[PDB]
């Protein structure tokens, strides 16, 4: 039934893509793994050579297209680890990060790496006046680098610290003169994790028009725009994304890689399904809490205790449709069975059984019980966690 | 020293000032909708009785928030009883039930004393039909009356539509322009799938805000990490009032959270945050949550994660090329916490608590530095101490 409280329905005054859809590289674009350089700025990450060949290994076959490791002039074991790594014959690209100065790269090509990542110092370029215009130069020793490394056959990647804290003039003018220098690559840092998603659309579109090379983006995530600033890059024609695993990193880290896969998932399917062994993912970030001694939020995307979990009961009622019908990530795609619809909370047991149920994991009886034994020692020392199911079940696998 | 391969350098044409769509921004003047107490109950192991959920209401109030939202008085009697009891404690803040677009709701929530009503439409409650050879939109009668009926009590009311990112932008928007035309304080856009995207969240609100005159509210889940990123794009196009969830906790992995949506707004302007909010109860204020719902504090939680103010020392912190104490964007200070901790190698046990603790201002005693001590070895004994193992056994210590 209806009375005169309507108004004139708002339409739209044939429809298809915007010009800006083009330049988009979301179903297209590499994954830059960065948890053994920056995750190794983790507080408490400390990665011998086997961890970090069993790291490099599983990124590999996770499908990641390429790794980031330590620059190899940091430390003699971390030269030998970037050597070790570049002779596992991995399929993906081998980088490592440098400085721009010429001992650093020399170094750099010797262990094989398939690329260095180098941030360029604000000491290495200046403006001048120069015949009357505006000019901004690459010093001659920084220029060097980049034309030895070429010449040696390896890829190169500059970067510039904090680009969302510089003067767009110097950092643009920079650019430009790395462009026509010719690089694969140039990189755009929020190393101070304050940069904003349509401050990043912006800058990034505009650098876009600048260069005509690849566009790579790292960014913090100390005030939570770490997996939103990576999307809105990708939609402004950014072609590599830097991720860590778990985020971790300096501070609360970067771009989690699973929280990216995710958004990129919902975004398009098939792309990143067929890309990544997705299923693989758990055993992936265990391998990593378990180097750097922490617990899998209980939130964390995806793989976290309560992503697919819907409430059972009267709190249900609040949402107006059936809460199945809100499910963006399909369990399956990840290795999982299902969405646990929780009524009561589950102690013990009841609480391992169901997860484990969730994650796969064809518990034996005698796996049972030693479990149980484990979470009742650790309820002798203080009440659960919802995190310590997580825990108990770290070793096990589908 | 320099060679021939430089190149123009660019610079923009020539005064520079703000634009006009800066002046819709809501980013310094904006209101939190608190929902731990609604939005949370829905977390898979929230089960808050009425003796917690008053602590969370007393200790929000405190906080700074300008309004919580409780579960519907209809959801159960409990539910009834603690908002009545909740609305009788004489809070600062303002207190919203959410409640489904019926008479019997309505009624039983005016009845309990709540300040406003967060109503949800339902699609059956709205028609499209041509009138006199014009496309035309109408709220059905009896949702209507719901409207008139609290404002007629003089309650506030706002009518969210579930789902907006997924719906027909011409029933939605046609929506709301009925909704405005009959006259409420406010409308609600909610990411309830969780798959809104920043700058599509931006478009939507910025059009919303053309469409409505009246205040705009958002809410948004966390299922692909835009929760924050949707509240400040949100706030930055119009809207007025954005839900938060303690920790982010309600259905799934719930939405945004208080203290990261603190974190991200502080770094816009300071001053304003800093003076609101007491943003030094935060740790307090997730602990309390913390034990209701019996979840960890995340290692990596905005603000108050264990490692949110650290930065790595030795040869990794080499790889960043200014020193790393120039990117600290969050003040420790402006937080109750003392300063960054540099880490160089990994503390364990005793060592871990100390340095911890004095990041916390927690001023120990030697007897409660045994006690911690003794109860960080029981637990080393079951298994490897995580890093979320130093807040757990710290949590029932406060600063002075
Ligand atoms: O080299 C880069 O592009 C990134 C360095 C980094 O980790 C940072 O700026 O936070
Ligand atoms: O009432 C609202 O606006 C929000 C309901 C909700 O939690 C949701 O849509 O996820
Ligand atoms: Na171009
Ligand atoms: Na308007
Ligand atoms: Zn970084
Ligand atoms: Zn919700």
């Amino acid at each position: 039934v209806s009375e005169a409280n309507g108004t004139e329905t708002i339409k739209p005054p044939p429809y298809g893509p915007n010009p800006s859809d083009f330049l988009s590289r979301v179903n297209n674009f590499s994954i830059i793994e960065s948890t053994l350089r920056e995750g190794e700025q983790f507080a408490n990450a400390f990665f011998d050579t086997e961890k970090k060949i069993q790291i490099a290994k599983a990124l590999d076959n996770f499908g990641v297209d390429y790794i980031e490791l330590t620059s190899p002039v940091a430390s003699e074991q971390s030269r030998q680890d970037c050597e070790a790594i570049c002779k596992l014959g991995l399929k993906c690209k081998i980088l490592t990060h440098i400085r721009c100065h010429m001992d650093d790269a020399r170094v750099a090509v010797e262990t094989g790496v398939d690329g260095v990542d180098v941030v360029i110092g604000t000491s290495q370029y200046l403006r001048k006046y120069s015949h009357g215009k505006d000019m901004t130069y690459i010093i001659d020793s920084a220029t060097e680098v980049i034309n030895f490394v070429k010449s040696k056959g390896i890829e190169v990647r500059f970067s510039s610290e904090d680009s969302f804290r510089s003067d767009l003039v110097d950092l643009l003018s920079l650019y430009k003169a790395v462009d026509k220098i010719g690089v694969n690559r140039v990189g755009i840092a929020d190393t101070v994790g304050c940069a904003t998603p349509r401050q990043v659309y912006d800058l990034i579109r505009t650098l876009r028009g600048v260069v005509s090379c690849d566009i790579e983006c790292h960014f913090h995530n100390d005030t939570g725009m770490a997996i939103a600033n990576a999307y809105c890059a990708l939609e402004a024609g950014a072609t590599h994304i830097d991720t860590s695993i778990l985020g971790i990193g300096e501070r609360n880290g970067i771009t989690p890689l699973g929280a990216l896969l995710a958004r990129m998932y919902v975004t398009d399917r098939e792309y990143i399904t067929h890309k990544y062994k997705l299923n693989q993912l758990r055993e992936l970030e265990n391998l990593v809490a378990d180097a750097v001694e922490v617990q899998i939020p209980f939130n964390n995307y995806i793989t976290g205790m309560c992503a697919f979990t819907h409430k059972a009961g009267i709190h249900a009622k609040a949402i107006l449709a059936n809460p199945s019908t809100y499910e963006i990530l399909k369990p399956e795609d990840f290795g999982m069975s299902r969405y646990v619809h929780v009524g009561s909370r589950l102690t013990g047991w009841n609480a391992i059984k169901s997860r484990a149920e969730q994650l796969n994991l064809h518990l034996t009886d005698a796996q049972a019980k030693e479990l149980t034994v484990r979470i009742k020692k650790l309820a002798d020392v203080r009440t659960l966690a919802m995190d310590d199911v997580d825990r108990v079940l770290r070793e096990y696998h589908a």
